[PDB]
């Protein structure tokens, strides 16, 4: 394994992360993936199992956990604050066939540990999501109470995986991604604390 900073020549592997990880309505852009990249240039890493990039990390600094209220996933570059005291997660992508290997749990912690290490930054936030929300929204269950585990089954794995290592729920954006249909265009705001 190797973590290093995101590069632009790496546009390619990235485009190319990005469709394996999601489908396409959910990808970004490749204009997207480089205005992340040289916005942020110290803030976006890669990690590289058998020479290709099978993890990627997005984030920028914003001006605080408050700044994402009523967001929209694409008009974020706005909030973009660098004297701010919080770094946004954009993304966390890892390949799925390499999902045995937990390098998920790896490149979030590596975050976690490069934030606190930063002058300023004083919370790791991000808009998560849910992976398997449609099969509660059958039985009844409503978002709210499914994010916050009320409904009495366990944790979204993909809500978990932040929940997991140490964040807390700050929020829902109400049509924070409209293509976003198993989350009922919703997002789900988690807060990494760092002190």
């Amino acid at each position: 394994h190797r973590i290093r900073h995101a590069r632009p020549s790496d546009l390619d592997a990235l485009c190319a992360l990005e469709a394996r990880c999601w489908p396409a309505p959910l990808r970004a852009s490749r204009a997207e993936l480089l205005r992340r990249v040289t916005t942020e240039p110290r803030g976006c890493w890669v990690l590289l199992h058998e020479g290709a990039i099978v993890g990627a990390t997005y984030a920028q600094r914003i001006a605080g956990p408050a700044a994402l209220a009523g967001a929209r996933h694409s008009e974020l570059a706005g909030l973009h604050d660098p004297s701010g005291a919080a770094l946004q997660l954009l993304g966390l992508n890892v390949d799925p066939a390499v999902r045995n290997h937990d390098f998920g749990s790896l490149l979030l912690e590596f975050v976690l540990a490069a934030a606190r290490l930063r002058p300023g930054i004083e919370n790791v936030v991000g808009v998560s999501r849910c992976g398997d929300y449609p099969r509660q929204r059958a039985k009844g269950l409503g978002y709210e109470d499914y994010v916050h585990g009320r409904g009495g089954g366990p944790r979204d794995p993909v809500l978990g995986f932040h929940l997991g290592h140490g964040a807390r729920i700050g929020g829902i954006i109400s049509g924070y991604r409209p293509e976003d249909v198993d989350n009922d265009g919703a997002g789900v705001i988690v807060i990494h604390a760092l002190r």
